């Protein structure tokens, strides 16, 4: 619920990164950063390479709030996230995003889940841009 919230931002932002990328013939991406909780979406820019997209339809960064988790598969691959309650580097307060999101209107197949604290990402609230192209909302328990 807390989880579905932040699904369904996630979902709204993908779509609508995707549809700029179709309407405008740049290409972005989103990179997930699993230890500090955070999406960020990125423009690919001549001059600096992979930048945070500044733009007047949505912010360019989230972190989802205490008690919630992330967690990424790339295409049929495995969790990212290792096991660590915490990294031990990450605690202080661009890199290139592992999801492009490309102008012909293709998506890195993936799956994102998000979870309460103390849950494993298996079957949770999802959001995946599937082989096929497309971008689907999951909830627990649903199917593929």
């Amino acid at each position: 619920d807390e989880a579905k919230i932040s699904a369904q931002s996630f979902y709204q932002r993908l779509l609508l990164l995707n549809e700029e990328a179709i309407l405008s013939g740049q290409d972005f991406g989103v990179r997930i950063d699993v230890d500090t909780r955070r999406l960020t979406f990125l423009q690919l820019t001549a001059d600096k390479g992979w930048q945070k997209w500044q733009n007047d339809k949505m912010t360019n960064q989230t972190t989802l709030k205490e008690g919630l988790q992330l967690d990424f598969e790339l295409g049929g691959g495995a969790w990212q996230k290792d096991d660590r309650l915490f990294n031990p580097g990450s605690l202080f307060d661009e890199p290139a995003p592992q999801l492009f999101v490309l102008s012909s209107g293709e998506v890195t197949p993936f799956t994102l889940s998000i979870f309460p604290k103390g849950q494993e990402p298996d079957e949770q609230w999802r959001v995946t841009a599937q082989e096929n192209g497309t971008l689907r909302l999951l909830a627990p328990g649903e199917s593929d």
